[PDB]
């Protein structure tokens, strides 16, 4: 599977969401280049406003395009599901306030990496940060501890994302993870680490739909007394 992203790899994303009363599609195009960990993603919302922030659904929207380096190569659980792909489950809970749930199959299309979504949001307050857009437009980066679930075959991860409210607070959501390949071709099912992740938001001058520009660069760490000893 890893030889399926030794170059630059194009994405496709597609997600179907609810939540309080309105139906939305998103629809996201760009490319991915695992041997640098970076991700050029263009969101559009076919449907008209997003009826959330931008923001809270960036991870919703490719791990398998992570930079693992040499020495972790076997622990790279994302890359070793592919072609076949797997699936991807989440709750995301935001602090006081209601909850995402999503799921996602990841996998090969051809020759595009296609993350196919279902997201439902529940108990969400009218008045609140999410439904009320009172997120700022940026983000901030975080590292997603990776652990294997070896009796599902698969990864877990549970991290808690800070999202930057315009009241000068910060808004916790919290993510609980699992991924379980669809095929049944061995996996690569990885040491305790983690993932280091940036991302940087912005908007393209001339799209006229309610959309989102997103820079990202993933890198997984943590595995280091062994090349350390080299020195
Ligand atoms: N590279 C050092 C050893 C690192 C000490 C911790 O492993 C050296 O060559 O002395």
């Amino acid at each position: 599977g890893e030889e399926l992203f030794t170059g630059v790899v194009p994405i496709l994303v597609e997600l179907d969401g609810d939540v309080n009363g309105h139906k939305f599609s998103v629809s996201g195009e760009g490319e991915g280049d695992a041997t640098y960990g970076k991700l050029t993603l263009k969101f559009i919302c076919t449907t008209g406003k997003l009826p959330v922030p931008w923001p809270t659904l960036v991870t919703t929207f490719v791990q398998c395009f992570s930079r693992y380096p040499d020495h972790m190569k076997r622990h790279d659980f994302f890359k070793s599901a592919m072609p076949e792909g797997y699936v991807q489950e989440r709750t995301i809970s935001f602090k006081d306030d209601g909850n995402y749930k999503t799921r996602a199959e990841v996998k090969f299309e051809g020759d595009t990496l296609v993350n196919r979504i279902e997201l439902k949001g529940i108990d969400f307050k009218e008045d609140g940060n999410i439904l009320g857009h009172k997120l700022e437009y940026n983000y901030n980066s975080h590292n997603v501890y990776i652990t294997a679930d070896k009796q599902k075959n698969g990864i877990k991860a549970n991290f808690k994302i800070r999202h930057n409210i315009e009241d000068g607070s910060v808004q916790l959501a919290d993510h609980y993870q699992q991924n379980t390949p669809i095929g049944d071709g061995p996996v690569l099912l990885p040491d305790n680490h983690y993932l280091s992740t940036q991302s940087k938001l912005s908007k393209d001058p001339n799209e006229k739909r309610d959309h989102m520009v997103l820079l990202e660069f993933v890198t997984a760490a943590g595995i280091t007394h062994g090349m350390d000893e080299l020195y």
